């Protein structure tokens, strides 16, 4: 099997479907990676996670390497032995939720309540096993200004020189695995095309989108999106990180993103929100109380196959476990259905009429 | 297939094993049954508990009566449809936990913060569905006087024939479903005496030991049932209520028991404590920490066929739902494999030496 091989199969204006081939499988794209925190998805089996149809899920960094470690999974076997799941993982570079969760930035790196660098992340991710490696950069807050956004690019631009590095001079990792790199300039243009430039010029196997999902709203992630994307490698995967609710997902891919990742299906399940086509429900709600109904009509997955709203809403209710499971088992489903009903009408070339017709019977 | 038939097919003393046949599937005894609390067994889809080798498992009717409540259940289609499992459900009566967990007494039955009476309780598991109906009882606190324990006994007998009555009187019941009766007398062999010809002269299609596991502790339970269980009809399965640890089963069936039922494989599992063929032992332990073995080197589960202690012990000391999900997955499991090596030694004539071999290995 390839290291890492992107195919594009269909194209629609902006939208492309395709696949990468990688040693522990291939990935469907435009694509949506469930996220595991810990180690995990929250509850559930890895089994469940790919009979939803996930074809790779996402390694948060930052709580593994505070806990068991970086070496002791490595001990351990790696990650993909420690929880049992044997695809693709894509491993963040820990740094996000290091300003997010925990901090002194410095050009080295960020120290934090332990030192995270450049050269740290890559190896963190190596011990752990990862398949797609993420370069270690600085999320700009927004809003900010002009030269704020740009020092900031740039650090991320020089740390992305120093991620590619790193990464070459392992061997086994260079061999194993792929490194994305990711573009920075928060909402201006030129300095998105900086960045592009930067990182074209080192050269990754696949390009994030980074610095939006931060509290611009969809309508302004849009906007950056509609001229940032075309300045990526047309030839290489794109990434748009940390996106987003079902509409979100549907206008990035018309705007040529091909992976995303999100907590909002895991997260949402276990607090009681079911995602539908006729848009998302709070299953707590009394009007569910006695709906014999299935979370959603059309839906596949096997908890529409066997369980009522009402009885789910019991569930969630009560606070029993099996709820959340359910929830979330469902809500990943759905992504992953919703992920499938892009690539098929992009492939056929009525991916337009798609978009159109999931916002009409979303937003009802 | 058959309302209710028991078939014991080997002996070895006290002990027994065979099969009751019922019309939602077959009972090998001596039985283990997961407790299902508010319509679901912890952590664990119905098909899991299945997996795991449970025939049976018991439906609390408490928290169901109260919330969602009998009649919307029955409006639903029934506990079996409500919750996904369509094998044989035991339900409790009530009574037991309104005692433990909300009172006044008087001769109708139980009101508390509703009334709880022997017809009521009948006509409220009838609207769950249930196939093995229990009748409405009173346990006795421990310790009780000689004279306290008598007039308790005497209102359960009362309430017995009350309970048999409500259940004649619902012709799909009668045709459907079973109904067990409930022997009390504390610690009193004579009073354990007059309770088992009280019930025998009203006729049960099973019989359980009630007013045990309260606090007497394993030596004295062992004692009363030693008395107990001989006054019971030979020909229908003995259920001893609210056991128990591994060892206690083992007790309890060399002294005639057919039956059980108790949370502590699923409420331990949830809190890190795992049963092994050496004993339990808490998975947070640090010395768990890097182990990569199975829970249990014998365990044939699916969580020990994947995944290691070391996992494990990660996922319960991070507060993961999946850590809860694996643990009461492996308990309910152990606790099934247990009785399937307790059903195959008696078969087999080798239960004596099964019972010496199991205690020495697991308190060793
Ligand atoms: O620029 C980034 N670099 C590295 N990692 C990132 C992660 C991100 N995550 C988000 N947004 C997360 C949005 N999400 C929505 C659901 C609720 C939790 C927050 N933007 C990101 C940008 C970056
Ligand atoms: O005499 C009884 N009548 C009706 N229901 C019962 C339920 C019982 N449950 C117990 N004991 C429960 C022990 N269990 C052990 C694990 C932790 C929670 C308590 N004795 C019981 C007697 C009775
Ligand atoms: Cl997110
Ligand atoms: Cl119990
Ligand atoms: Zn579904
Ligand atoms: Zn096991």
């Amino acid at each position: 099997r390839p290291r890492f091989s992107f195919s594009i199969a269909a194209r629609e204006g902006k939208a492309r479907t395709g696949t990468i081939e990688m040693k522990r499988g291939v990935i469907r794209t435009p694509a949506f990676m469930p996220v595991g925190t810990a180690a995990t998805v929250k509850a559930l089996k890895p089994e469940t996670v790919r009979a939803t149809g996930a074809d790779i899920i996402l390694g948060n960094t930052y709580h593994l390497m505070l806990r068991p470690g970086a070496e002791r999974i490595a001990k351990l076997g790696g990650l993909h032995s420690f929880m049992g799941w044997d695809r693709p993982i894509l491993t963040d570079s820990g740094g996000y939720q290091v300003m997010s969760l925990s901090t002194k930035q410095s050009e080295e790196g960020v120290t934090f309540k332990h030192m995270l660098s450049p050269e740290r992340s890559i190896e963190i991710q190596h011990l752990l096993g990862s398949d797609i490696v993420m370069a270690f950069d600085e999320c700009t807050p927004y809003p900010a200004t002009p030269s704020r956004a740009a020092s900031s690019m740039e650090r991320s631009m020089r740390w992305a020189k120093r991620s590619r590095d790193a990464f070459d001079s392992r061997k086994e990792q260079a061999e194993n695995a792929a490194l994305f790199g990711i573009q920075q300039g928060s909402v201006f243009e030129n300095l998105r095309q900086q960045s592009a430039d930067a990182l074209a010029e080192i050269g990754f196997d696949g390009y994030a989108v980074g610095g939006l999902a931060v509290g611009e709203g969809q309508d302004e992630m849009f906007r950056v999106l509609d001229f940032s994307v075309p300045m990526l490698p047309d030839d290489k995967p794109h990434y748009l990180m940390g996106v987003g609710k079902p509409d979100d997902i549907v206008g990035a891919v018309e705007r040529g993103i091909d992976m995303f990742d999100c907590v909002l299906p895991t997260r949402s399940g276990r607090n009681g929100q079911a995602f539908t086509w006729d848009g998302p429900i709070n299953i707590r709600n009394a009007r569910f109380s006695e709906d014999l109904k299935p979370l959603d009509s059309e839906c596949h997955c096997a908890v529409c196959q066997k369980w009522s709203r009402a009885y789910i809403h019991h569930l969630i209710r009560a606070g029993e476990i099996l709820g959340a499971m359910l929830m979330t088992e469902h809500n990943i489903a759905f992504y992953q259905q919703l992920m499938q009903k892009i690539r098929d009408s992009i492939s056929e070339g009525r991916f337009s009429q798609f978009a159109q017709d999931f916002r009409a019977r979303y937003f009802a």
